[PDB]
């Protein structure tokens, strides 16, 4: 009756997935799911990380991890280039599939895998992790019960500055080929998953992009750099209201800025990743105590209550992960819906390569 | 040899004109200006304010007093709709001239007062006095010692939430032909000072705007809300930088939100109105030690230390206008030039209506 | 009818008041009080910066400011060693005062201060101009209307890093007979007026010191610094609530940190001079949007609505000074109480040196 | 591999079960072995059992510390309970990992440290916030001489738990089964990272005070004997001056423990509610002088075993990660734990002769 659960990759998101896991039940309760294969190369690798990992076994062989008659789940974390390729096998083999972001490198890439999904009758849900802190599914609730009224505009940013340093080599994810979108592809899809949980849906985007440094360090030469460092936007969402969007990869200074704010007509919503504790509150008081609520999170707020009974006991990144889990756990359960599956993932995809499509022809683009 | 001072209008920014004239040579030397002249309506109120802001007379024919020939120097501190007709009378009459923002209510009435300044051979400022600060002076000078090496993109706001309340009533304000522009034209053009000054002028703008309060109480009914109460633009500057743009009326929560933040090649500079004596400065650094520093208003930034000598006495937004007066002061004496004067000021009524036809057409509009 | 003003000092405090006098009747109305007196040395700077500030003259000599017959009122901001001599000729001439802290060197100057202004008939303030900010005065009234329940504790601290550098020469203030207490005189006197503004009067304290640099460079040789770098105390109030309090002048990178909070059964207040716009109120509320409130100075807090109609535009330390100007010409117009007058006055000069005692003995100091 | 018995399931039995589970995963080697679960009553240590993942669920805790497939036993029941329970784990052979504060009294404190010494096993106390990543790279930053000399600390641990008059009396609140109130449940955490950046306590003056003297009991109302607040000045061995305070009754705390450290050179300063945030000033040149926010990042200790990427912050529960890792190199000998019950008797004299002091006015030696 435990989930037998199998894990492609051991990098950042690789270990993440592989914490969550080991610790959901523990969280959550129910019976901690069984790590069955972790799949990773090279296979000196794998073994090693099966082992401090808790993994029954590891492999060099990824196609073992998804085939495996024990194995109920695929966390599949590796480079976006061959997340097709194994999401598509997953579900081919009857797996349930968590897969990380983004869904792959074209819009074509996540039809098929859409429609896969769709055929496989399998749970699907893809790692947008900064959905998942008490603070924003706190602030999600708060929205939905009119604590800010009309929504009437919404400002988001994601910097982060680990490209800011042109010294840093040329790699394939720095192709369209093979790496498909930069700062869209690697932070504007968080920013978008977030967004639209906050605003609805995305009707109209009009951006800007720029690349900052255009080649880079390669073998004893160089290499252009084929994809976006900064991107901008202004947003029309399905119900009308305005947007104000950007994503860089090289904003000096900014390790983890995914920050946003949700202006209504009877109040204000405020959040920054970097502080991922603390949610900003304003509605309108009485002259001499008129003012923005610092929330800190404790277990008022969804999810916190599994993990620690104290407020202000700050809770981590990678707990966000093991909220994930249990999402993903209670869909395959048939308790819960996992946001967001293929469907609702092909439409964040959209929108990030939507924006693509306008910074290059300069048109507004219609969803 | 003291500066002859003629002040129009003694409300938010008249009272502000008026400190700012009395204490300008007190924070920076020379002779104190003589306050000459009090123009407001009606008498009664001219009268009184005369005799408690230490004015030699008031009247309540602004007219006679831009033309007192023991003035030199017309502060403008009345409603958009009346900036044109003073601002060419006191020019027309040789008088130099400090005007409020925004400088009119179209860019055909800008062009006309820009025309009228040049004509007068008459020192010109607008009121931008966000541009003042000592933390933005400090910021423009980082940014001219290559401390964040290359600017590479601008985001900036500016947020306050005095017409958020729905019951606010209608005013002639928000008429097109009475009122001008909304957001952009009372915060707006603000931000617009803060970002050239730092990115230099703007190619192009791609914009959206939103009446978000479209009626409001009006006698014993309501009337129809015309001008913006939010917009929000993405900027190409001439140097081919990136910007992000927005201003808002009813961002509920903010007094004073105009914050703005430069992404350089080696660095970043973040500010906020609300903290005004703090500059966040980012730099590479070991990585043990690596982050923003906190830089809190003292002596080291420009302008403080005429206001005091001990670093973290924090300096006010009234502080601002008496080193605006400073400068038009010193721009008078031909030791200094001023900005914006009237041909710059032209330029930041461009962006502005520039950003408010983008909205309307849903079209990018160019100006170089 | 216009108060005649005498102005002793021009540095730090001296520019800060003539600023305060200046715009003290634009801020509140009223007849602008008459600048009649400078006094500085030498009598060159006197005559220049008379004429900078707008005084009818400069002297080189004090006493002549002090007699002046226009003059009715005496600002004091010369050094600490001199208030004593300087306050006691204002009154013995008739005039108000407005002395800048801490009134003297020892609790016996304080004394015979406190009994020449009763003698006088004449109003008295101290240059206590932290309980001037909005900020502060909103705390106060929040208090008294039950906001955060009944204080349980106070904590205060007020540090700066002015002489943190060892090689900052040493001066006549950092001795005992010449500059009286070290950093509880600059700073400690400051954080005592506005603790009990809060909490009311002190009951029992007991006080640790430090003098971290105990010798600087004097003339290329070095001199023995007397008094204390930094000072901590716990504190018991009359009401018999606990406080914890400190100050330094050697806390590196703080350059006017004085922040305090009051806890009590129903909500916490804390504040940061740093931010002196900002004030932090906890109240409990429902679980969901529970947390601290920051509440942005603007015009429902005491005295803003005089100087800006607009919230969030922040006003500044040298603000607060018009405020205090305000309340004297109140007090000597008969229409309020100003605070602290010398018998306020000298419970703050008991309470600074209890403390100092305290320290240097090792045992609790108790009061009245 | 270690195997491991976990005593009590609740804020710090499941913090414990956590870390046991991904000590591995963080920092490498062999899981350890989650063994007994040990809780009352039975039906609820069975089912805890399963959800952790442990071998099996007892409501007997003395047979578990006494398995033979039990290497270390993690001790996270009420303060009365910790002397007993330590001892007896110490007596099987076991190491211990047991939560602060040690127990209700000294008397008790210094007979489980002549056990520990007694004993060849480990001990480690959970000052689990000596485990941040900001915390360990604050230590490291003085004592490179990055801010100096040391010249003032200045400590507060503020929370509100306790702070509405109409929570109800517990038997926690008495002397006699509770102990010492926000010096007990709090100020202990505040010594343990005081003496850790400062060094060891030489002197305390205190004050303390129950400011809410009497709570709901039984429809009728029962007095509170401890305190509900306490501060301190100190001295260090060193002679450096310190402030220090307490307080289960400061509204809108939830988790304030705030430090700073004053220095001839810099000045540290930190707050556990924003546990990612160091601040750090050094002197620099007058256009760009000021205190510089250091965002936790793989630079600062332990943080790159959860994370490679700076700014994906660090967790409160992640501490006892750290804590737990700690424990297994001492189990292997490649490092020594802090605190062990020799270091963690030492915590129990400061915060028990502060307890002394406000309650005789004079100051208390050490
Ligand atoms: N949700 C988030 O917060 C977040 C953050 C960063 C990464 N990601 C996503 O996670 C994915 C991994 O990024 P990362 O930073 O962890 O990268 P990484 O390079 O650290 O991880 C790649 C891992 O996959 C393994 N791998 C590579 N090719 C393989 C193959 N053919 N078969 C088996 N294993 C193979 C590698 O050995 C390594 O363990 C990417 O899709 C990225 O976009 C998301
Ligand atoms: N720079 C800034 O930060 C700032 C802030 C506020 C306003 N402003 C600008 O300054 C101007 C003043 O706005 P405000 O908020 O002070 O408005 P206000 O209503 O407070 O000021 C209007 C003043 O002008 C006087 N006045 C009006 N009509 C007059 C006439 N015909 N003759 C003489 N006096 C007349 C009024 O009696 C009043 O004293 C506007 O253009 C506004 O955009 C700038
Ligand atoms: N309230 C506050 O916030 C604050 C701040 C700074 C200083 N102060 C107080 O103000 C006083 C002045 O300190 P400061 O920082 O302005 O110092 P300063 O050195 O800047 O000011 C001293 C001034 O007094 C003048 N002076 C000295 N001896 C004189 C004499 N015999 N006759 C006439 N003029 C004489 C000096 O020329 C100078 O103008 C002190 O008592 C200090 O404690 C208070
Ligand atoms: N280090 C920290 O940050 C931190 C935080 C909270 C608590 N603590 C300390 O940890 C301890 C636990 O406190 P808590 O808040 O977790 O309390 P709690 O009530 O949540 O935990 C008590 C647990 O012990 C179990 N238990 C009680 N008596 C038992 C017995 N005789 N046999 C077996 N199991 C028994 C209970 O069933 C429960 O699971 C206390 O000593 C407290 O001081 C430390
Ligand atoms: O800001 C402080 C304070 O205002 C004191 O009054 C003064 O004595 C100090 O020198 C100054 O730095």
């Amino acid at each position: 009756k435990a989930l037998g659960v199998a894990l492609i990759g051991t990098g950042f998101m690789g270990k993440c997935h592989a914490m969550a896991w080991r610790n959901v039940a523990t969280a959550f309760g129910g019976l901690p799911p069984r790590l069955e294969v972790l799949a990773d190369m090279p296979a000196d690798k794998a073994h090693s990380l099966a082992s401090s990992f808790g993994f029954a076994r590891g492999t060099a062989d990824w196609r073992e991890a998804v085939s495996d008659p024990a194995v109920d789940v695929v966390s599949i974390t590796t480079p976006n280039g061959l997340h097709r390729e194994m999401a598509e096998a997953a579900l081919a083999a009857g797996k349930h599939v968590w897969l990380e972001k983004p869904m792959a490198l074209s819009v074509e890439d996540a039809q098929a895998m859409e429609a896969a999904a769709r055929a496989s009758d399998r749970r699907t849900i893809i790692g947008y992790n900064y959905t998942r802190s008490p603070a924003f599914r706190a602030a999600v609730d708060l929205i939905a019960e009119g604590a800010i009224g009309r929504p009437i505009h919404f400002r988001g940013m994601y910097d982060e500055d680990y490209m800011a340093d042109p010294d840093l080599p040329w790699s394939w994810a720095l192709t369209r080929k093979d790496g498909g979108l930069g700062a869209l592809g690697d932070l504007g899809c968080h920013l978008v998953s977030v967004m639209v949980s906050l605003m609805g849906p995305v009707a109209r985007v009009y951006a800007q992009a720029d690349t900052v440094i255009t080649d880079r360090p390669h073998q004893g030469g160089t290499a252009r750099v084929e994809n976006e460092d900064q991107a901008q936007a202004l947003i029309r969402f399905a119900s009308g209201t305005s947007g104000e969007f950007s994503c860089s990869r090289v904003a000096r200074g900014y390790r983890c800025r995914l920050a946003w704010e949700v202006q209504g007509t009877e109040g204000t919503l405020r959040f920054d990743q970097e502080r991922m504790n603390e949610l900003w509150l304003y509605q309108p008081g009485r002259p001499e105590i008129d003012g923005f609520r610092r929330i800190l999170t404790g277990p008022a707020q969804p999810g916190f209550a599994a993990f620690c009974p104290g407020g202000g006991h700050n809770f981590g990144f990678n707990e966000q992960k093991v909220v994930e889990a249990e999402m993903l756990r209670q869909a395959i359960a048939g308790r819960g819906k996992a946001w967001p599956d293929f469907t609702d993932g092909l439409t964040i995809e959209r929108v990030i390569h939507g924006m693509a499509t306008s910074a290059q022809t300069g048109q507004p683009v219609n969803f």
